[PDB]
DNA sequence: GTCGG
DNA sequence: GCTGATGCGC
DNA sequence: CCGACCGCGCATCAGC
């Protein structure tokens, strides 16, 4: 209903992140765009929007200007500035953030073609981002997410049957498509109390030509690129993350990385109401002075809901 | 840019 | 070479 | 009025 407005706000967000290097303004604009996107009426004025949380005085003014004129002069200015628009474009390459993009543009590197000419000036991450520029911007239909899941769960199984693997994100909530694949991994041998555990899994996924490129990889986190097996149309390359988490912190991690972010907000709020604090890693009781005690045992997501006396919420009912 | 202490 | 800072994506 | 707004793992750099 307010597609024009939320587009305007997103454009402003991208400009603050990429050109102004103002990450909190970026997120303020995103917050505004989200809350307006969800508003079940066609906004008729700035004052109306300002009733919404995340929408303040300045955004209300831009909404008035947009509604009267169908544009923002601030945005037209920005779009007609070659430097700003080139900086903004270059950050669409994974690995090229606001700093690299400004540096590149400063020396006349402004397009994909320019990057290709200057690949010697890119780091490994950036080269991969450039290589799969188009594929990385594609969404992943749920039916492919399911084929990808089966591959990952099976190959993990082949390395060792005690591995536990869970594909999280909006996917786990029943999303009809995903931006990437986020995999949480654990193993009985890994706990916060006390060895190539992730490597063995990455190596096997490479072995079967599922994982095709690595952006980064250490003992607990892998970020890379994967592709489904193809005499017909070859699949786009996709971003996959794999995180190795201690088993005693595993289901808190699943909970967190399943979201939604709004769901996590309401659940941490409710946990506090009842004398617990939940973060990505643990659920801890609060003493009366507000001192967090030791992390509680967690053997499943359900355990966390139990502790705070909340009725178990199916992942697909976790929109908020 | 918006919010809350 | 070593340590701590920064950039980056999440 | 003023600081918070998540903060972490990894790659790379800055400074030594
Ligand atoms: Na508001
Ligand atoms: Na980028
Ligand atoms: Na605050």
């Amino acid at each position: 209903l307010n597609g024009g407005i939320t587009d305007m706000l997103t454009e402003l967000a991208n400009f603050e992140k990429n050109v102004s290097q103002a990450i909190h303004k970026y997120n303020a604009y995103r917050k505004a765009a989200s809350v307006i996107a969800k508003y079940p009426h066609k906004i008729k004025s700035g004052a109306e929007a300002k009733k919404l949380p995340g929408v303040g005085t300045k955004i209300a003014e831009k909404i008035d200007e947009f509604l009267a004129t169908g544009k923002l002069r601030k945005l037209e200015k920005i779009r007609q500035d070659d430097t700003s628009s080139s900086i903004n474009f270059l950050t669409r390459v994974s690995g090229i953030g606001p700093s690299a993009a400004r540096k590149f543009v400063d020396e006349g590197i402004k397009t994909l073609e320019d990057l290709r000419k200057n690949e010697d000036k890119l780091n490994h991450h950036q080269r991969i981002g450039l290589k799969y520029f188009g594929d990385f911007e594609k969404r992943i239909p749920r039916e492919e997410m399911l084929q990808m899941q089966d591959i990952v769960l099976n190959e993990v199984k082949k390395v060792d049957s005690e591995y536990i693997a869970t594909v999280c994100g909006s996917f786990r909530r029943g999303a009809e498509s995903s931006g990437d694949m986020d995999v949480l991994l654990t193993h009985p041998s890994f706990t916060s109390e006390s060895p190539k555990l992730l490597h063995q899994v990455v190596e096997q996924l490479q072995k079967v030509h599922f994982i095709t490129d690595t952006l980064s990889k250490g003992e607990t986190k892998f970020m890379g690129v994967c592709q489904l097996p193809s005499d017909e149309k070859e699949y786009p390359h996709r971003r996959i993350d794999i995180r190795l988490i201690p088993k005693d912190q595993y289901y808190c991690g699943v909970l967190y990385f399943t979201g939604s972010d709004i769901f996590n907000k309401n659940m941490r709020a409710h946990a506090l109401e009842k004398g617990f604090t939940i973060n990505e890693y643990t659920i801890r009781p609060l003493g009366v002075t507000g001192v967090a005690g030791e992390p509680l045992p967690v053997d499943s997501e359900k355990d966390i809901f139990d502790y705070i006396q909340w009725k178990y919420r199916e992942p697909k009912d976790r929109s908020e």
